[PDB]
């Protein structure tokens, strides 16, 4: 095992990572075997960090294990595209608040993978991005009663997306993300592509 405690991207055991803390708190983000890595976070202000691929694509990406976040946190795939520059969420978990809150517009909803997911889109103006200080819009498919574990058909998400005015540039990287947010928690996933 590898831990972490400030913020690194890198490889893996064939796996790309992310991880990323801003200044408070600790996070112990450790990568294990293959697809896995581990999460504990406490006193923090805003973290994210996974394992995955350096480019994402229309892969079907299955995760499983642990998330266990009593206040605000995430579980969810994760990624970039640029021209445009965007952030992208597909949610299947979360903690005390269902995101992506007020600053998200509703566009409809997405059946993928046996769940519903409501669709957003969040607009992030002097912001920190993969290329520095940016505007970019944000889309978010979460889901509509919490999941830990399964399949994600990122092409389902993509396609519905897309059908809602939300397009996807050139793909940097996409990962089996948790995000805290001013909270404490833990998680434990491993992330494939061969169900």
């Amino acid at each position: 095992q590898t831990c972490l405690t400030s913020s690194q991207t890198g490889t893996n055991n064939g796996f790309y990572y992310s991880f990323w803390k801003d200044s408070p708190g600790t996070v112990n983000f450790c990568l294990q075997s293959g697809g896995r890595y581990t999460s504990n976070w406490s006193g923090i202000n805003n973290w994210v960090g996974g394992k995955g691929w350096q480019t994402g694509s229309r892969r079907n990406i299955t995760y499983s294990g642990s998330f266990n976040s009593p206040g605000n946190g995430y579980l969810a795939l994760y990624g970039w595209t640029t021209n445009p520059l965007v952030e992208y969420y597909v949610v299947d978990s979360w903690g005390s608040w269902r995101p992506p809150g007020s600053d998200g517009t509703f566009l409809g909803t997405v059946n993928s993978d046996g769940g519903t997911y409501d669709i957003y889109r969040a607009q992030r103006v002097n912001a920190p991005s993969i290329i520095g200080n940016a505007t970019f819009y944000q889309y978010w498919s979460v889901r509509q009663s919490k999941r830990v574990g399964g399949t994600i058909t990122t092409g389902n998400h993509f396609d519905a997306w897309a059908s809602v005015g939300l397009n996807l540039g050139t793909h940097n990287y996409q990962i089996m993300a948790t995000e805290g947010y001013q909270s404490s928690g833990s998680s434990d996933i491993t992330v494939s592509e061969g169900g």
